[PDB]
């Protein structure tokens, strides 16, 4: 999901 994607980018 994009939520985990954003958390990974952070
Ligand atoms: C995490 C949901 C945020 C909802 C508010 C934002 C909506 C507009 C942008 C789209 C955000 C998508 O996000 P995600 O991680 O791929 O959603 C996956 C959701 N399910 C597991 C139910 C399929
Ligand atoms: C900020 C308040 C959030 C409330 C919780 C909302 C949870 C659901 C988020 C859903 C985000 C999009 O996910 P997705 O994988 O593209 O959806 C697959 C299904 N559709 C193609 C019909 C959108
Ligand atoms: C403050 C919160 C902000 C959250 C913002 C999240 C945005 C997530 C956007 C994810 C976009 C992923 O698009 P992609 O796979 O590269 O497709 C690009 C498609 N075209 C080639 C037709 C342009
Ligand atoms: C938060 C954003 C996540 C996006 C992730 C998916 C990227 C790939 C999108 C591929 C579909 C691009 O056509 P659309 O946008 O449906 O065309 C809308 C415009 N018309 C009605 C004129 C056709
Ligand atoms: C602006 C670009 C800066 C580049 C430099 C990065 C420096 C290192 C930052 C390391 C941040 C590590 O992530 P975190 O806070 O533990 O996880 C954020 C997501 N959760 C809270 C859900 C776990
Ligand atoms: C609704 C549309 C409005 C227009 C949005 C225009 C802004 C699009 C920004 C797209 C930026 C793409 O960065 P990327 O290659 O994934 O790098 C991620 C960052 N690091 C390399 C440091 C990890
Ligand atoms: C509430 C949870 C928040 C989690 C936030 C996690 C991300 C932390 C990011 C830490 C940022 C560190 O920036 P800095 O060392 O000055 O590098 C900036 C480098 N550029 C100028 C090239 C972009
Ligand atoms: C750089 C820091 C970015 C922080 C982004 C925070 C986004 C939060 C989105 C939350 C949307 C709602 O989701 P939910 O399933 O009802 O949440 C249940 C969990 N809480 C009770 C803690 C909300
Ligand atoms: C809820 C609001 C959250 C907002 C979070 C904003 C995050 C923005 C991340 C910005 C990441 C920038 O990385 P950077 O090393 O300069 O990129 C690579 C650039 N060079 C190729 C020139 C080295």
């Amino acid at each position: 999901g994009l939520l985990k994607w954003i958390k990974t980018l952070l």
